[PDB]
């Protein structure tokens, strides 16, 4: 399962991209 997160992906997740919604950028993390 993947999630959008700020400020960064948590340890144990990998960043696969950037989410752009609710007015800000998020890390897309899986």
């Amino acid at each position: 399962a993947c999630y959008c997160r700020i400020p960064a992906c948590i340890a144990g997740e990998r960043r696969y991209g950037t989410c752009i919604y609710q007015g800000r950028l998020w890390a897309f993390c899986c």
